[PDB]
């Protein structure tokens, strides 16, 4: 039995005593109890000692479930000493505009994390080693590029897609075995007569190559061949098949710049029956928000992020580490992480159907008490 005070604003559970929280004292009871409005029957009667968490929420008011997962980086000055990064962790559905757009297939960044230089693509991030020259003017890196700082959060939700560094060829530097003219040495490039196509040559054989990787690979050796000489159509079938493991991209990467796309963020949403979360990385001018939400940031007491979430949230968490399992979390409307022990206790809260959220951004959130049974009597 609870009992709301008329004007303390003070709850009491009834077992064989006060409560800090409505969530401490709908746990305990093992139902979600409505409270009596009883305020002379309990201030004239026996009191004890407040049992409940203080670190839970009130309650634990669910809203509709939140759309996208979002981080959000964002760098006011590129051109600093050292420049300053804000985390931004948006939990609401969110509003993609010319200004604010996801990056094209053809479209990277570049930035700095643990003094080392990665270029963040459509997909995830690779190891860009700036002092290999040749294969940064391959890819469309200006001479001119400066590579700008990104928080733990992004880099850590970003995927590392592997290095953009040619695969060594073990017998460089050696005459073709392969019959092919002698200007031809293994370890270098040879074209073809609607769109041209590149060969690299190699010890068993020859294996194709797009135009990132063939520019790379003459200028890192070249061997005196200027200019990728011409081969006919028939001469490169009596030759074996390699193939060359290149990560390099086929177009040309068009490098942003933090002064004209200050955000870059990493987006995740859950896609219904069994397809897997779509996740995409998005740059601009401002956070991918409307403009009427633009001042609602809650400021994180206890880590450095900004969150722009809407409602509550009751979530599960799925870790592929098979040593840690499956996680329910309730997230309330200021942004922060109270685990779930178990599914009745879930119940006794009103929290029903955990929706699948990601740990990449549940896990940037401020961790409070747990909701048990057990937690309640300290």
């Amino acid at each position: 039995q609870l009992l709301v005070d008329r004007t303390t604003n003070q709850l009491y559970v009834m077992l064989p005593r006060p409560v800090y929280n409505l969530t401490s004292a709908r746990l305990v009871l093992g139902n979600a109890s409505n409270p009596v409005a009883v305020s002379e029957e309990l201030n004239r009667i026996s009191k004890g000692q407040s049992i409940g968490i203080p670190g839970a929420p009130y309650a634990t008011p669910t809203g509709t479930p939140a759309s996208q997962w979002t981080l959000c980086d964002t760098v006011a000055k590129p051109d600093s000493s050292a420049p300053k990064v804000e985390t931004s962790i948006l939990i609401r559905t969110l509003a993609i505009d010319s200004g604010v757009g996801p990056i094209r297939a053809d479209q990277g960044m570049l930035v700095s994390y643990e003094g080392a230089n990665w270029l963040i693509t459509e997909g995830g991030r690779h190891s860009i080693d700036l002092a290999d020259r040749a294969v940064t003017s391959a890819v469309g890196i200006p001479v001119t590029a400066k590579p700008t700082p990104i928080s733990q959060g992004l880099f850590n939700a970003l995927p590392n897609r592997g290095p953009w560094q040619l695969p060594q060829i073990p017998a460089a530097g050696a005459p073709n075995s392969v019959g092919l003219p002698e200007n031809l040495v293994i370890g270098s490039v040879f074209r073809t007569a609607s769109d041209p196509q590149h060969y690299v040559v190699l010890p068993d054989g020859v294996a194709r190559v797009n135009n990132t990787t063939a520019a790379a690979l003459r200028a890192t050796n070249s061997y005196g061949l200027m200019q990728p000489p011409a081969v006919e159509a028939s001469v490169v079938a009596k030759i074996p098949e390699q193939v060359y493991v290149s990560p390099l991209p086929d177009q040309p990467l068009d490098v942003l710049l933090r002064q004209d796309s200050p955000v870059l963020c990493w987006s995740w949403q859950r896609e219904p029956g069994d397809q897997a979360p779509k996740t995409t990385v998005i740059a601009g001018r401002r956070l991918p928000l409307p403009a009427n939400a633009i001042g609602t940031g809650i400021d994180q007491i206890g880590g450095d992020s900004t969150v722009y979430i809407e409602g509550g949230q009751f979530v599960r968490l799925q870790s592929p580490d098979p040593r840690v399992g499956e996680s329910m979390y309730y997230i309330d409307p200021q942004g922060v992480r109270y685990g779930i022990a178990n599914d009745d206790a879930a119940k006794n809260l009103g929290l029903a159907g955990p929706v699948n959220a990601p740990w990449q951004v549940v896990g940037l959130l401020v961790d409070g008490p747990v909701l048990s049974k057990e937690a309640a009597l300290i």
